[PDB]
């Protein structure tokens, strides 16, 4: 069952929608920064899950 | 090094934050339909988090 892995990864990517363009300069910038680090989390996790299937 | 794990746990927290419990308003039938969708999303996040953490061997 690879399918569990792929649906999980799919779900992860679905869960980080673009950040809010609106608010103060710093609310705008802080949300971009948090979006980019969540995306790094999502990538690293996804890498790790697929690595269990080795390669 | 624990970086990969703390990374996982912060994302998991975000996942749970994105599924807040509902306010019990509207028709009783809407209230129950809405708690039901919430439990299914919450269960989804729960199982996702577990597989993520089990990936770290613990």
């Amino acid at each position: 069952d690879l399918l569990k892995a792929v649906r999980l990864i799919k779900f992860l990517y679905q869960s980080n929608p673009p950040p809010n363009p609106e608010g103060t300069r710093q609310a705008r910038r802080n949300r971009r920064r948090r979006w980019r680090e969540r995306q790094r989390q999502i990538h690293s996790i996804s890498e790790r899950i697929l690595s269990t299937y080795l390669g």
